[PDB]
């Protein structure tokens, strides 16, 4: 009996977390459209000034860390 | 007597995330539906992009973590 009850929970969980994704999905779909349209308008190279930027952050961090033995 | 009780539970499990197995199929399916919708209309830029921005963010806490050791 514990196990037939157990398993009826993860049955609604999983219900729940489907609706969950499909809203998901809705939401990338719209971003997708949003920065398409941005893109196509002007141009690439700011994209990647944002990537480099974010790149330069993420690796500063990384060597600024506590565990961690650089080499040049 | 206990290991064919034992076996009946494992059944309804089954049964039970099976019909779990056919709901989560079906979110799958509207998902794909709406963003090649997305895709297709204006453009695949921006979907590099966000896998971009999202690698970043992932490499960036497997470096700063406790227990690493970089070389570079």
């Amino acid at each position: 009996q514990s196990q037939i009850l157990k398993a009826e929970g993860e049955r609604q969980s999983a219900f729940l977390q489907a609706e969950a994704r499909e809203r998901s999905a809705e939401a990338e779909a719209r971003a997708t459209k949003m920065v398409s349209e941005a893109i196509a308008s002007g141009d690439i190279q700011a994209v990647n000034y944002f990537v480099a930027q974010k790149y330069t952050e993420a690796l500063q961090q990384i060597g600024s860390s506590s565990n961690s033995k650089v080499v040049m």
